[PDB]
C-alpha cells in the first residue's frame, strides 16, 4: 500500500509493455536509466500513481529520449527527445564496457603502439573511463569513452599491477571508431604481480584468529513491514533503491511519546566524484563521478553471511531493470542489523550512592558497490540517542600508473616502477530535511572567542553566534574546524518545553574540499564539491548536485543553477547538501588491496527533546 | 620479571615498611601519590631496580616531600622538602572532598547564606572544587579548596538539579578555616528533580529490545602471560598502570615477519583539563585538571560483566596506595576484549573474476572513571592493519548553573530555571615515539594547491609538503584542517624496501583548542592546551604537560618550559603530546543524565611495512 514500497518484478515488466506498446522501446533502444519517482509534495490524492522514469538509449544513433511512465494506469505520461551535445550524454552502459577493447584490438595505431612495448594484445585489458567534456571540439554530441591499458599476464592476473603508461585512446562506441590514439612514450610495465591470493605473496595465513559468535537468540529488535518499513527502537522509516543513487532513506522519524515526528523526508548520496590529480596529458582528464556517470546502485554487490554482513542479518533485495526492460534481482544487495555500541550513558553518584549504566545500539543499513578497481561500503546508522549518522568506506585496489625515474610530486610509489596517482574521493549527501515538518531554517554557528576585560574580568569566557541562512544566495557555506563551525537546522514553529526552536546539529569532518584550479573543467562539472554546505529550496526536478545527465556535460548544471533562483529559504521546504570526502595520498599499505578507509558525518538532536530521549532504555 | 609489571600489594607493603623504618610515614603523614617508575634508558643492566615515586602530605603542616625508594633494595634513595608556594602544592586528597563541606556546616557566614534561602543546611551537599591561582594573595602556599552547594532533597536525590547559585566559600583544608564566603545574591533554587531511575520521570521502560550475544566460544585470540603482557594477531604490549595518568601503555610493537618492530615506547594521556567560560565570579575560576589535581586512576571504576564491558572479557585489578601506604585493589578496573569490526578489505575484480572479502578486528582496552558528577571512558584500540587508536567517551551529570532571568550567553538552559555553564573537555595524549627504534623525527605535511598554467594545463594538479621540525622552538604547531593537516613521525635511519623512511602519520580531528584569553590564570596553567602538538626532546624527568604540581601552580611550568631548551629532535629519541578536546555547549538531551560523546585521535602506518601488512589474514 505504501507509495514508498521497492519497484517489484512485475512492475518493471509492465514498465517494459507500456514502452514496447508505446512504441518506444524497439530492438535498437535501450533502457539507459530506470527508477521509480517519489510522491509530489502532498499525498492526500488517495490511491498512489506509481510513476517511472526512463532514460532510453538509441544504439542506431537516433536522439534519446526521457520518458515518465504510470505503471499504475499504464500509460506514458510524457517523452521528451534530448539533445545530448546541450544537456549531457546518458549514463554510460554495462554493455559498452566491454567496446573499448574490442574495437582497439583491431585498430592500428593501437597495434603499432603495443608491438612497440612487446606487449600480446590478447593479454592487455582497457579500462573503459568517462570522457568528461576538454578541448576536443569534435566530440560534442558524441557518446565517447576514453581508454587506458593494464597487461594481464594469464585470466586470474591483477591487471592493476602492470599499467600501461604513456598511452590513451578516445572511442566513440555508438559508431564504433576510435577517434585517438596517443602515444606520448615508453614506460616500462611493472613486472611485480599483485594477486592478494597468491600463498607467495600472503605467506602463510594466520591461525592465531579464533571465532567471533555475534547471535541473537531471540530474533532482533526491528520489524519489516510491507517489504521496506522499518520500525527500531523508536525510529521509523522506509529503505528505497535507486539504480543511480543506491540506498535511500525516506521519510525518517521517531516516536517521541505518542507523536510521530519527522525528522529527514528523504537521504541519499546523490553524486560522487574521483579527481585525479596527476597532470600527465595520459590522466589529466581523469575523473569519474559514479552516480551520476555509471550509476552505483546498478554494481551493488550480493553480500554473504557472516563475510559481508555479520549477525543476525535481515536482507533485502531490490530490482532493477536491464537494458531491455526485464527485471534483475539483485540478491543480498542490502543489509540490515543492530550491532551493540558500547555505552550509551553512565554514572556513579557518591551523594546519592546510585550506579547507573546503560548500553548503547545502533541499526545499521548498508550497501557495497564495485565499480571497475573501486569498491565503496555505504553505511547509514541509526542511534538509540537520536543520532543519524553515514559512513562511506573505501577500499578495493588503487588506480595505478607508471612511477617515473627521478620522482612525482602528484603520485607514490608502492612497488618498483609501481604508481598510483593522487586523487580525491568526494561525496555529496542530500538530505531533503523536515525537522517536525517541513517550515525549516538553517543557522550557522561558530565559536566566539572573547577578550579579557569588563565582563570577563578573568578571560576565561567564551560563547557561540548563530547566522541564519535567509536566501540561497547566502547558503553557500564553508567549513572552519578552527571555530568549531556547524550548522542546525531547526523549525522555527515547533518548540520545545523550553520555548526554543527544535533543531537538529549537523557535524562535518572538515576534510578538504575539492582541490582542482576553480578554472579547470572538473570545478565547473562538480561544483558542489567545491563548497562544504549548500541550502536550496525544495524543488521536484532539482535532484542531483550535478545535474540529470552528467556524462560529458560541459558544466554549470545543478547546484549553481539552482542557487541562482535566490529563493527564501527562512522557514521552507529546504534541502541541504554536504560534501565530505577523502584526500588519498596513496600509501605502500594501500597495495595490493587496500585496507578500508573511512569518512563521513552525522547529525545530533540540539533541543529536539524535552529532555534526553533514551530515559526509558533498560538495564538488561 | 618484566620491569613493566604491575606494582603488586607486596610491593606497596614493602614501600609502606620502607617509609615507616626510615621515619618518613608517622601518623601525621599522608600518601597523596604513589607510582612505579619506569626503567630508565638502557636496560641493560640486568635485574631490575623496582623504584617508587612517593609524595607525601604533612597534615600538621609541615612541609611535604617527595620521596623516591627501591624496594628491590629496601631503601629510600632520595627525599626532598617540597616548597609548595614556589612548585605547587599536592594533589586533592580523597580525605578533604568532605571536609570542605563539615567546615562550613558551622561557619556563621554560610548558615547565614543558607537561612536567606531557606535551605536546610543538613541536606546541603557541597562539592570540594580545585582552587587554581587567582588575585588571592593569601592563598600563597596555602592547601585551599573551594565550594560550590547543590540541595539534595533526600538521600537518593540527584543534587545536580538544585543548584545553589549565587554562593561559594573558599576553604583552608590544612589549618581547617573557612577563608572566605561570597554571596553575590539570591537565585531561585530550580526545583524539579533529576532523578533518572525515578519512574515518573523514566516512564514505562522499553520491551521492544531483544538481546545480543557476544561469545567466544574458543576464547579470545589474545594471551596474557606475566599479569600484563599482551599479545595480539602480531601485536605486542605491555599494559600498565598510575594511579594518576590511568591505563598507560609501554612498548607497543609489531610482529613483521620475525623482527619485532618497535612503535610507540609509552602511550599515556598526561594530562585533562575541563575549563569553563561562565564569567559570573561565583565560578570564573573554575578549571579542573583531573589527572594533575584529582588522580584519575585512583577514580577507576570496577566494570561489570554484561553491563560496562561485553562479550568474552580478560579483566586486570590494578593495585594502588591508600593514603596511609595499605595496598588497594580496583577490581575489575581494566578491560580487554577484542570485537568486529566490519569489512577490512573487499574487492571484486572484474577480468580476474576473483571475489575477495577480509573482516576487521580490534583489540580493545578500557577503564572508566568518575571524578564528582564527571564520568570518562578511556578506549585504546589496536587494530589488525597496524593503526593505533585512542577515544575518550565523555558522559555523567553536566555541571550545574541557574538559569539567569533574561538569559545569558554562557549558559545554556536544560530546564526551567537550571543552567548549565559553557566549558571544554581537553586532553593532553604523551607519545613517547620508536619508530623502529628511537631515531625519530617529525614532519608537518600539507597539501599542496596548484594553479592552471605550464605543467597543469588542465588545472587538475595537486600535491603535498613536508616540513621537517628539527629545533623544540619550531615544534610547538596548530592544526589546519582546510589544508588537510597531519604530521609523520619517521626514522630517517630505517628505510622500507621502496628506500623510503618508515613512518606513521597521525591524524587528529581539529577540533578547537583552549578558548580562555592568552592573557587568562588559565591559559597560564594549561599552556598545553592552547596548541595542537609539541614535540619535546625526550628527558626522564618531563613527565606531564603541566609539571608534577598542577595543583595551585602559578602557570608556566611543563610544556614551555621543556621546549625552552631548544633541544635537537631531527632523528632523535621524542615524544610527540597532542592536545585535542571537547567544547560541550550543553543541549537538553544532556540532562538529566547526558549520553557519551567522544573525541580523540589515531595513528596509521605511512609506508612502515612494504606491503599491506593483512595479506595474511584468512577467511574464516
Ligand atoms: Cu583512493
Ligand atoms: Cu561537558
Amino acid at each position: 500500500a505504501s507509495p514508498f514500497r521497492l519497484a517489484s518484478a512485475g512492475e518493471i515488466s509492465e514498465v517494459q509493455g507500456i514502452l514496447r506498446t508505446a512504441g518506444l522501446l524497439g530492438p535498437e533502444k535501450r533502457i539507459a536509466y530506470l527508477g521509480v519517482l517519489d510522491p509530489a509534495r502532498g499525498a492526500g490524492s488517495e490511491a498512489e500513481d506509481r510513476r517511472f522514469r526512463v532514460f532510453i538509449h538509441d544504439v542506431s544513433g537516433a536522439r534519446p529520449q526521457e520518458v515518465t511512465v504510470s505503471v499504475t494506469n499504464g500509460t506514458v505520461i510524457s517523452a521528451v527527445e534530448l539533445d545530448t551535445a546541450a544537456t549531457g550524454e546518458l549514463p554510460v552502459l554495462e554493455e559498452e564496457f566491454e567496446v573499448v577493447e574490442q574495437l582497439l584490438a583491431t585498430d592500428e595505431r593501437w597495434l603499432k603502439a603495443l608491438a612497440a612495448r612487446n606487449l600480446d594484445v590478447s593479454k592487455v585489458r582497457v579500462a573503459p573511463l568517462s570522457a568528461g567534456v576538454f578541448e576536443y571540439a569534435e566530440e560534442r554530441g558524441r557518446r565517447i569513452l576514453r581508454g587506458l591499458a593494464f597487461v594481464q599476464d594469464f585470466p586470474e592476473d591483477s591487471a592493476w599491477a602492470h599499467p600501461v603508461d604513456g598511452l590513451v585512446a578516445y572511442v566513440d562506441v555508438v559508431s564504433k571508431e576510435v577517434t585517438r590514439v596517443i602515444d606520448t612514450g615508453v614506460f616500462p610495465v611493472p613486472a611485480e604481480h599483485g594477486n592478494y591470493t597468491d600463498p607467495e605473496l600472503t605467506g602463510p595465513l594466520r591461525t592465531t584468529q579464533k571465532p567471533i559468535s555475534i547471535t541473537q537468540p531471540e530474533g532482533p529488535s526491528f520489524t519489516v513491514t510491507g517489504g521496506n518499513h522499518i520500525e527500531w527502537e523508536k525510529w521509523s522509516l522506509d529503505v528505497g533503491f535507486d539504480v543511480r543513487e543506491g540506498v535511500v532513506l525516506h521519510n525518517i522519524a521517531f516516536r517521541d511519546g505518542d507523536r510521530l515526528r519527522p525528522i529527514i523526508n528523504r537521504a541519499s548520496i546523490a553524486e560522487m566524484v574521483v579527481p585525479y590529480g596527476d597532470p600527465s596529458p595520459i590522466r589529466s582528464w581523469q575523473n569519474y563521478f559514479d552516480t551520476g556517470e555509471y550509476l552505483v546502485g546498478q554494481y551493488a554487490n550480493s553480500l554473504e553471511l557472516g563475510c559481508d554482513c555479520l549477525g543476525d542479518i535481515t536482507y533485502l533485495s531490490p530490482v532493477i531493470s536491464d537494458a531491455f526492460g526485464n527485471p534483475r534481482e539483485i540478491r543480498n544487495g542490502i543489509c540490515m542489523h543492530e550491532e551493540d555500541w558500547g555505552i550509551l550513558a553512565k554514572h556513579s553518584d557518591l551523594w546519592s550512592g546510585i550506579n547507573y549504566t546503560r548500553r548503547n545500539r545502533r541499526m545499521v543499513i548498508s550497501f557495497f558497490t564495485t565499480i571497475g578497481n573501486y569498491d565503496y561500503g555505504f553505511y547509514w546508522y541509526l542511534y538509540l540517542d537520536g543520532t543519524i549518522e553515514f559512513e562511506a568506506k573505501a577500499t578495493g585496489v588503487v588506480f595505478t600508473s607508471a612511477f617515473p625515474e627521478g620522482g612525482s610530486d602528484n603520485i607514490s610509489q608502492l612497488a618498483p616502477g609501481l604508481g598510483a596517482p593522487f586523487h580525491q574521493h568526494i561525496f555529496s549527501a542530500r538530505l531533503d530535511m523536515a525537522i517536525d515538518g517541513f517550515t525549516n531554517r538553517v543557522e550557522e554557528e561558530d565559536v566566539v572567542r572573547q577578550t579579557m576585560g569588563p565582563g570577563n574580568e578573568r578571560g576565561n569566557a567564551f560563547s557561540r553566534k548563530r547566522t541564519v541562512l535567509t536566501r540561497e544566495s547566502e547558503a553557500v557555506r564553508e567549513a572552519d574546524a578552527r571555530t568549531g563551525r556547524t550548522w542546525i537546522i531547526s523549525n522555527p514553529e515547533s518548540k520545545n518545553r523550553l520555548n526554543e526552536p527544535v533543531g537538529y546539529k549537523l557535524h562535518a569532518h572538515n576534510q578538504p574540499t575539492l582541490l582542482a584550479d576553480p578554472g579547470s573543467s572538473i570545478a565547473r562539472r562538480a561544483a558542489f564539491a567545491t563548497k562544504d554546505l549548500w541550502v536550496t529550496r525544495y524543488a521536484d526536478d532539482e535532484r542531483y548536485p550535478t545535474g540529470d545527465f552528467v556524462n560529458q556535460h560541459s558544466g554549470g548544471a545543478g547546484l549553481p543553477s539552482y542557487i541562482a533562483q535566490d529563493r527564501d529559504i527562512d522557514g521552507q521546504d529546504i534541502v541541504v547538501w554536504h560534501t565530505f570526502g577523502l584526500t588519498h595520498f596513496p600509501r605502500v599499505e594501500d597495495w595490493p588491496i587496500m585496507p578500508v578507509d573511512t569518512v563521513g558525518f552525522k547529525l545530533r538532536p540540539e533541543g529536539f527533546f524535552d529532555r534526553s530521549p533514551v530515559l526509558d532504555v533498560p538495564a538488561n
